[PDB]
């Protein structure tokens, strides 16, 4: 089998002269050229089977990728693993190559206000499927979402999705959580488990402003410096706002806080366009139930010269409620999901 970095990366002969692209903390990504479909593509390998949660991850990953179908969301073109389980070690994803990341463009690129618009459009177009689907992304932040040489764009990484649970929300505060710390919602640090469709919009609300400066808006060091940042650009609660949250530790601690000014969006962004400002404003509304909903941001003035209901599709067949499954049960399910890719 073809090596890597120390890694067997098995997955010959389809898929030849291979390049390492990075690694997340349970399996690598390379580059590799498709002898069938004369295409260079992407593979990851997985490698969960030693642990339950990895394996829940993996499989609700394959699930709900082989189910999706949209232009703006990163297929399963293959799965390659060995032809039992008990040779089965790695599982390898084959997924279109693309060309760069949202995260490294922005390193690097200024963008224009007509690029911000069409990428924020694509990312709200994927995220309406997504949502039509019952799905939670969960995620979402620049470098989940590739790009390709023309600025097409296909959000990636569902590792951390899973079915929207809005009734099962509620948690208590400083409740530990699991997406990235940059991009979360107030209210994960406050009372919810990020079960609800808001957590998304948040998070593309702070990619629309990371865009608009090429710096993160809330770059917290720890989970409450997170809550610090939000704060100090949206501005203490409303009474309204802090009403809506019950849990007594969150809104006594809100309410410990000195007062806090809004920083005016135009002021953080004196270059930007004043209808993505207005539409980044509903995004990034404290209140996830006043939060702007994808349909709505969809429909948004800014999104004007892209809005076309007809042609931004929803899911099919979405997803309804598989958390005390032991890690060998899980094998077999990601046996059974992967079958359909194997000679034979
Ligand atoms: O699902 C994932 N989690 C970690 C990861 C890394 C990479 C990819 C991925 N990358 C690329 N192209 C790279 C090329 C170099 O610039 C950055 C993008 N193309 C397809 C996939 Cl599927 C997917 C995942």
């Amino acid at each position: 089998p073809e090596m890597v970095r120390g890694q067997v990366f098995d997955v010959g002969p389809r898929y030849t002269n291979l390049s390492y692209i990075g690694e997340g903390a349970y399996g690598m990504v390379c580059s590799a050229y498709d002898n069938v479909n004369k295409v260079r593509v992407a593979i990851k390998k997985i490698s969960p089977f030693e642990h339950q949660t990895y394996c829940q991850r993996t499989l609700r990953e394959i699930k709900i990728l082989l189910r999706f179908r949209h232009e703006n969301i990163i297929g399963i073109n293959d799965i390659i693993r060995a032809p039992t389980i008990e040779q089965m070690k790695d599982v390898y994803i084959v997924q279109d190559l693309m060309e760069t990341d949202l995260y490294k463009l922005l390193k690097t690129q200024h963008l224009s206000n007509d690029h911000i618009c069409y990428f924020l459009y694509q990312i709200l177009r994927g995220l309406k499927y997504i949502h039509s689907a019952n799905v939670l992304h969960r995620d979402l932040k620049p470098s989940n979402l590739l790009l390709n040489t023309t600025c097409d764009l296909k959000i990636c990484d569902f590792g951390l999705a899973r079915v929207a649970d809005p009734d099962h929300d509620h948690t208590g505060f400083l409740t530990e959580y699991v997406a990235t710390r940059w991009y979360r919602a107030p209210e994960i640090m406050l009372n919810s488990k990020g079960y609800t469709k808001s957590i998304d919009i948040w998070s593309v609300g702070c990619i629309l402003a990371e865009m608009l400066s090429n710096r993160p808006i809330f770059p917290g060091k720890h989970y409450l410096d997170q809550l610090n940042h939000i704060l100090g650009i949206l501005g203490s609660p409303s009474q309204e706002d802090l009403n809506c949250i019950i849990n007594l530790k969150a809104r006594n601690y809100l309410l410990s806080l000195p007062h806090k000014n809004k920083v005016p969006w135009n002021r953080l962004f004196p270059n930007a366009d004043s209808k993505a400002l207005d539409l980044l404003d509903k995004m990034l509304t404290f209140n996830p139930h006043k939060r702007i909903e994808v349909e709505q941001a969809l429909a948004h003035p800014y999104l004007e010269q892209y809005y076309d209901p007809s042609d931004e599709p929803i899911a099919e067949a979405p997803f309804k409620f598989l958390d005390d499954l032991p890690k060998e049960k899980l094998k077999e399910l990601i046996f059974e999901e992967t079958a359909r890719f194997q000679p034979g």
